[PDB]
């Protein structure tokens, strides 16, 4: 059903959904592990479906529709605790790249493509766990796509071997971000 912002488990996968109170946008969950967003002039949104906790080995598969209209991103997002890291894995977005000023760290080939690595520091940001400053890793798919199946496993590790140390996995989802654009949505995670 079409929701307010909120967390909580729908169909048997854990959603999350979040949005800076500007309006312009409609986030629905669907039947077993989908979910629909539609915006129209937003501000920053964050929507999808996953686990809870996540794990450092899932194949995560996700397929439907992606059509952004402006700055949006299509990503397998997440977090850790001990160490507290944000990250993303990004699979397609819209008119702005999200690596944009980041440090890029490396390369990494998985899944049909190569991604390339970066690295940012968020300082005094919210966290899951309050006002925090944190390290936020980054892993852009070169050839963009909505479909396809995503091996954590090969991001963690190629992370890793260049400085990051996962502690504890929190929520893994499939998500679509929306930053005061337009657009529509809807994927399947499984």
């Amino acid at each position: 059903q079409t929701i307010q912002p909120g967390t909580g488990y729908n169909n048997g996968y854990f959603y999350s959904y979040w949005n800076d109170g500007h309006g312009g946008v409609t986030y629905t969950n669907g039947p077993g592990g989908q979910f629909s967003v539609n915006w129209s002039n937003s501000g920053n949104f964050v929507g999808g479906k996953g686990w809870q906790p996540g794990t450092k080995n899932k194949v995560i598969n996700f397929s439907g529709s992606y059509n952004p209209n402006g700055n949006s991103y299509l990503s397998v997002y997440g977090w850790s605790r001990n160490p507290l890291i944000e990250y993303y894995i990004v699979e397609n977005f819209g008119t702005y790249n999200p690596s944009t000023g980041a440090t890029k760290l490396g390369e990494v080939t998985s899944d049909g493509s190569v991604y390339d690595i970066y690295r940012t520091q968020r300082v005094n940001q919210p966290s899951i766990i309050g006002t925090a400053t944190f390290y936020q890793y980054w892993s852009v798919r070169r050839n963009h796509r909505s479909s396809g199946s995503v091996n954590t496993a090969n991001h963690f590790n190629a992370w890793a071997q260049q400085g990051l140390t996962l502690g504890t996995m929190d929520y893994q989802i499939v998500a679509v971000e929306g930053y005061f654009s337009s657009g529509s949505a809807s994927i399947t995670v499984s």
